[PDB]
């Protein structure tokens, strides 16, 4: 009799999905990192060449984390002595081997503790950010430029983001921009002098015989937010005499009346770069399109040129306005707009046109623009089969609009319904990645007949090895709710009988652009509830959900802690209903938003639920991060929105934990959602008489991610849903 | 059937011990709070009339926490915004209310954050520390005398303790002593400068956006102390003089030499103070005497009258050197200290004499010097029957010490086992305070006869209700281990059957000094968990318990986490051979040093006990403040005890926690007992994948001592302990 997928499988990764994470360097080649070497591919004939020995830094003396191979392939970026910031932000040291000289550069290093550093675009200019200031090196073993002097530790950054900028805004460190052939260099300086710092304590080693305060600045909702200026130096008129000079571009007047955001750089040409705006109230959002005046050497945004992106219903964008994505001579571009009916589709623009055209329709969204030629544009999008869940490569030729040629759809209809895709510097060739509802397939196409080169990754190996497991299955369908089509997934156990009651446990993140059920295949802890325990996992779409138009996603708009949290009840009733789900096992878990959500549904007095697991839930919109609450709540202000923020609260809500069984679980040194949250929550039960179940972690962070942690956790939430449930 | 004592009974206060609680405003008369309204008492008579109506303050605008009358019943200090702090330490505002005139002084008033008053101690002077200056008033209305300059908040405390000398050293908050007739006021200065500061967040009411931290000079072990230094001020001089003179009196040479304690303030007589000193290597303590030199205006402090009390085995005193009773004369004085055999007696000395004569001996202790007349000596001890959990009351001839009466010993002998007492201001009266075995008797009698005027307080409205409630019984004996009597005590479950196999539940403190096996009649935990839940609860005076010699009390000199830890276990296996307990169900519980002695023996791996609830434990000695636990250890360094110190953390153990289920419990804002402790033995066992039970109590202290989180916690801890002992 065969095996089940256990916790232990899960926590040690006995099963393994294979990658093949490829890097393009040109129109026709990929480097790929083979036994610990990187190889050279050319994507036409599939032979490879060593680009890089396993052995070249044997005696480096120092545990290599990361490598960055120049544009030009003649020199190799050596990232070591990582230290983690934030989600992206990290310090570490870097060293740079000349490939063609076989020797590593000891001239001129770049120092220790730098936050951030990258190739220019083309060929091997260095732009690096230390000590909150900009330095550039036109060759690796010269010199370095100082591009900016106002750098100072939790007030002034340049080139590099604070920490609301990097979670909510570019989700990225780096605030440097690179033109096309590496000539400017853009970068943003934000300035944090009046925002708040958020304190904890850190503990660290037993070592320590006193506790260490953290102080991030860190803008909570209706505080003093950080300003922003933009910035374009010319990395070909530098000197070592004088001090470089930085060129201002000023945002729009219609921004510059109040608190706004910059929200989006890219180049269009050599000489123009686009810029969005975005209002502190998120509905409003401005695009600049800037050309460099060789005469005076300033950078001219027209007027004429500007472009407006406005919301009714809700704020710009998914999360921010969108993308643009220029054509060769950025005269003209293709940007994702939410159309007249709320679905998000490709429209063209003409840079000096205040009319858009919009090039693809339905009901049913664009994901992304992926790829652009003069003849066609690439995208993913939902459209196939109408299933929000699934995702599919799609060309659009540019001279006739009703020619849309799905690229991925039939491919391999059973096994690949949710792709993403990677194309060469011109888009000679592409990558397909297919992550469910099958094992991940990874294949290379050529974009001139769409051809079928070969195939990379088919996870043969895993297949076969899962062969002797008893593994889940995984239901996508659809409810409806007033009319509205709202899609749910059931992670089922093995050997599902819809003739027997399973218990059941809802998995929700329910917030504004979620989406919770796809197409894609997952290896995690449903697993194991569904393979070993024979738990139903369940996960359900409703409003405020994402990639089914704006009715939808924008049903929450001024109000978080409303629909998003009624309709997971009224799924959780619907499968109670369900002639196979045990109505009095019946449990909802969630992390983040999702813990949010669980803590709302236990509170609410439904009774449906008879326990639930929140891990690190947000309590209080007025503790979490000004630039992700306002744009879905607006400010906390008598004026505008107090009264919502004041009674969308878990706090509110402590009564009514009494009937339902509840693990509250939080890390101290959360930077992201403040432990001060989970503290608020129980002191509220506390207040009430409420008793449940608490564990925090001490030194872990919103991920809870170090492997003692990570194994730490599941254990503990598999051991509360198994006594939930009556399960040995 | 009649009813149990309840979780409800306990948690509720259904049943009521009454207290009698006086306050002597001369040698015949004292004060009584009944019905709101403030009686005074004829002690000869037992005759009242009301001092101060219920309905005087009605119209005052403010809840008066409580009253304080002048020593000469002219003026009534009324206290109200009580804002507490740590364990004796707290702001409030105050009034002045003339007794005579029957008005409220509304001119030259206390200020508002007021740290410390206090009345001289015959008059109507005023004594005050506010911004962490002393000030004082010769009369409630007029202008206040400014007596400091240098107070700064967390830096300089004139008259106040900072954190570590209210703990541990004064037990007070309080740093001023006015002489007997308030002419002086002699007061310490506390410098803070070099001390670290610990940090925790303060969470605050759910509307405090950002959590505030709170820094406190705490010196953990091993760091940089307080600096004290001492004055006296001829208060008598202030209205003749712009800016009196604050004499120093300096610390002798001895304790010049290195870091040092000032441990004892006691005046003498009129122009006579007595201070004492101690090492920062609490093994050495000086007595100074010094006098007022009418001519210079100075204090001199003789080396003839200068005392050295010492310790080879252990560190001086108790939990400090004992305080020094003088005579009339100031020429001689009676004193705690221990004697050749290692047990506390009372020492008579003549100031300029080094050696004393012991007055009291035998194989018990003296607790306490109560009131020293002209002809007699009253004291607290633990002579009768041998029981070192008793305590009554003595009266020692000063003429004849062959004469030695016990006052309370035979009262009521099966009722009353332990005493304390109140004598009148010239000892002409006193009042018994008897607390167990029976339920508390508080009787008043006259001290020139020694006969009984009447019982005060008896509790047969208590009796009365108690008569219809299964209540558990309390044994106290004793075991013999290694030749040694070692004392314990059980919280027996109704109808008790020696047949039946019980549930044990081992009790821990086993700090030096502690005592958990005595004679006092109690209504706690254990009593819902013996009488309801058939529980057996236990509690053993081990090795370093107290008041049963040094040889005891020093066996875990520079060692703790060791004898007093494996005691504990010896106990539990003493237990299980009396034939009574289930060895498959004992558990073990403890708060603050019994948080860390649970801790220590369940990472011991002897298998004795299933499950344990740590509450706010120490986990690692460096953690801890420098006075409690040096005291003990020693020095954190390697020329001393760092060796100890690092193999007595419950970190180190970790891995022996996997044989047992650990609930572990702290308040955030713990200022004595960091949360950094419960932060390290988490992590620790998070590290070596160990499941537990943990809860954080937000913003609740070492106490966590709210209403609510009082309730909450002993409800959480209840259904653990019936969990683990499958009670349902
Ligand atoms: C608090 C919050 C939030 C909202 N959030 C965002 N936002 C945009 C980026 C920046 C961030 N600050 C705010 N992305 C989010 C979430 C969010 O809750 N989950 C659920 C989630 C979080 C953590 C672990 C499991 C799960 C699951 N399932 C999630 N899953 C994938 C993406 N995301
Ligand atoms: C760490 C530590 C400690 C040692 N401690 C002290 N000290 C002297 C006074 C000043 C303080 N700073 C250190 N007194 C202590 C203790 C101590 O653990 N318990 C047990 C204890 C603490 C809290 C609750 C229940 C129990 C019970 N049962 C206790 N009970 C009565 C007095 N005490
Ligand atoms: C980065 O850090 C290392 C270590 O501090 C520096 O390398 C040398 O390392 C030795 C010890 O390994 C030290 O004595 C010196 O301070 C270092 N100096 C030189 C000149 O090699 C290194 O220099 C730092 N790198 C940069 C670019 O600042
Ligand atoms: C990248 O683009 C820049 C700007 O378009 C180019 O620089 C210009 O080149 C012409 C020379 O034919 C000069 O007359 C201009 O004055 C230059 N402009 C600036 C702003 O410096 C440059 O050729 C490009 N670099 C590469 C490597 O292609
Ligand atoms: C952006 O969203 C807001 C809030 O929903 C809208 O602002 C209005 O202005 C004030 C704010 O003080 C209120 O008196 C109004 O009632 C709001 N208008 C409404 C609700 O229609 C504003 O409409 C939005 N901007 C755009 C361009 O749509
Ligand atoms: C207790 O009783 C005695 C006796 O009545 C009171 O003593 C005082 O005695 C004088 C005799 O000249 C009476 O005129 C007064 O009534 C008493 N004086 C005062 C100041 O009260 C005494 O009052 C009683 N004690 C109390 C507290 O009421
Ligand atoms: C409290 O102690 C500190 C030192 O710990 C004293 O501050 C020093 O004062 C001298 C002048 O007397 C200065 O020259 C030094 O700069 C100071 N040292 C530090 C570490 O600050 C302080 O004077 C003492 N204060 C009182 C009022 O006794
Ligand atoms: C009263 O006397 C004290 C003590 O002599 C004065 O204290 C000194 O104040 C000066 C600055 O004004 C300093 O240089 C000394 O360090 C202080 N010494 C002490 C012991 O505090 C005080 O300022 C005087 N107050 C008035 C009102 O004159
Ligand atoms: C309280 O005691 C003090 C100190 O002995 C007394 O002050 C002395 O009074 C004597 C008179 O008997 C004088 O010779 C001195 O000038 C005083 N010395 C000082 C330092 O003040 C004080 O008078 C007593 N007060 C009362 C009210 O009894
Ligand atoms: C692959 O094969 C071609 C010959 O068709 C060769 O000349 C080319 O450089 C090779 N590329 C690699 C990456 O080995
Ligand atoms: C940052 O902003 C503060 C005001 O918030 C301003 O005084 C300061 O000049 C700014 N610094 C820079 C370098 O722009
Ligand atoms: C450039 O700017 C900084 C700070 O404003 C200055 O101190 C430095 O000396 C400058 N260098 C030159 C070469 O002018
Ligand atoms: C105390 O505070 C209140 C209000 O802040 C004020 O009305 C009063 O004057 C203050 N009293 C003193 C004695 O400073
Ligand atoms: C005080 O303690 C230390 C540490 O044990 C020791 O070396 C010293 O001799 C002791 N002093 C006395 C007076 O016992
Ligand atoms: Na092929």
């Amino acid at each position: 009799t065969r095996k089940t997928y256990t916790l232990t499988d899960y926590l040690k990764n006995t099963y393994r999905l294979k990658l093949y994470s490829l890097r393009w360097i040109s129109d026709h080649e990929y480097l790929y990192k083979q036994e610990n070497n990187i190889l050279v591919f050319n994507a036409e004939y599939g032979n490879s060449s060593v680009f890089l020995e396993n052995s070249t830094f044997d005696e480096f003396g120092h545990s290599i984390n990361d490598y960055s191979i120049s544009p030009d392939g003649q020199f190799i970026l050596l990232e070591y002595n990582y230290v983690k910031q934030w989600r992206h932000s990290y310090t570490a040291s870097y060293d740079i081997y000349d490939l063609n000289k076989r020797q590593l550069i000891t001239e001129e290093r770049i120092p220790n503790n730098t936050q951030w550093v990258t190739w220019s675009p083309v060929g091997h200019k260095l732009a690096y950010v230390w000590n909150n200031d900009i330095y550039v090196k036109i060759e690796p073993n010269l010199p370095s430029y100082r591009i900016t002097w106002t750098g100072k530790e939790d007030i002034i950054y340049n080139g590099i983001t604070d920490w609301v900028y990097e979670e909510e805004v570019f989700s990225a460190y780096s605030a440097l921009w690179w033109s096309p052939n590496g000539t400017f260099l853009a970068y943003a300086q934000f300035n944090d002098t009046e925002v708040p710092l958020i304190e904890y304590s850190f503990y660290s080693d037993e070592s320590l015989q006193y506790p260490k305060t953290v102080r991030v600045p860190y803008p909570k909702a209706g505080a003093v937010n950080p300003t922003v200026k933009f910035f374009v130096v010319n990395t070909d008129s530098l000197s070592s005499v004088t001090n470089a000079t930085s060129i201002q571009i000023t945002a729009p007047a219609s921004m510059l009346i109040g608190d706004h955001y910059l929200c989006d750089v890219t180049w269009a040409t050599q000489e123009r770069i686009s810029l969005q705006w975005l209002r502190r109230i998120q509905n409003y959002s401005v695009m600049d399109i800037c050309d460099y005046d060789e005469s005076s050497g300033r950078w001219n945004c027209l007027v004429a040129r500007q472009h407006i992106e406005m919301s009714t219903t809700g704020w710009v964008g998914r999360f921010r306005p969108s993308e643009p994505h220029f054509t060769l001579d950025g005269n003209s571009f293709y940007k994702i707009i939410s159309n007249e009916e709320g679905y998000r589709h490709i429209c063209y623009f003409q840079i000096d046109k205040k009319d858009c055209t919009f090039i693809t329709k339905g009901t049913w969204e664009v994901i992304g623009i992926e790829a652009l030629t003069s003849d066609y544009l690439y995208y993913i999008s939902n459209e196939y089969k109408g299933m929000p869940g699934g995702r599919n490569l799609y060309k659009i030729q540019l001279s006739d609009y009703t020619k849309v040629t799905c690229l991925s759809c039939e491919l391999n209809p059973e096994r690949c319904q949710y792709y993403s895709v990677s194309f060469s510097k011109e888009a000679k060739y592409y990558q397909l990645r297919c992550s469910g509802p099958g094992l991940p397939l990874y294949t290379l196409h050529s974009s001139v007949n769409d051809k079928g080169l070969r195939v990379l990754e088919d996870n043969s190996a895993l297949d076969k090895m899962l062969q002797n497991v008893q593994m889940p299955s995984k239901k996508l369908d659809f409810i409806i709710l007033n009319e509205t089509k709202f899609w749910y997934q059931m992670i089922l156990p093995p050997h599902f009988d819809k003739s027997k009651k399973y218990p059941l446990l809802l998995d929700v993140y329910a917030g504004p652009c979620s989406q919770k059920a796809d197409t894609v295949f997952r290896l995690n802890w449903a697993t194991y509830l569904a393979s070993t325990e024979n738990i139903i996992v369940a996960s359900f779409d409703g409003r405020g959900s994402g990639y089914q138009g704006d009715k939808i996603m924008h049903a929450i708009n001024r109000r978080l802690g409303t629909f998003e949290v009624e309709d997971q009840i009224e799924a959780a009733r619907q499968f109670s209903k369900m002639g196979f789900v045990d109505n009095k096992r019946i449990a909802i878990w969630g992390w983040s938003y999702g813990g949010y959500v669980t803590s709302m549904v236990l509170g609410s007095g439904s009774g449906v639920f008879k326990c639930g697991i929140a891990v690190a839930p947000v309590s209080r919109w007025e503790y979490y991060d000004s630039v992700y609450t306002e744009r879905y709540m607006g400010l906390p202000t008598p004026e505008d929105n107090l009264d919502h923020y004041r009674n969308s609260t878990v706090m509110s809500r402590a009564e009514n934990f009494k009937q339902v069984e509840y693990l509250l679980i939080h890390g101290t040194a959360d930077d992201n959602v403040h432990f001060q949250q989970s503290a608020q929550i129980s002191k509220a039960l506390v207040d009430v008489g409420v008793d449940f179940q608490a564990m925090w972690y001490t030194d872990e962070d919103h991920g809870i991610a170090s492997s003692t942690a990570h194994q730490h956790i599941y254990t503990h939430m598999s051991h509360f849903i198994k006594q939930c449930f009556s399960l040995p």
